[PDB]
């Protein structure tokens, strides 16, 4: 669970 400014998302 990553949504948040910069988004940083491994999926």
């Amino acid at each position: 669970g990553f949504a948040s400014l910069p988004i940083l998302k491994n999926g």
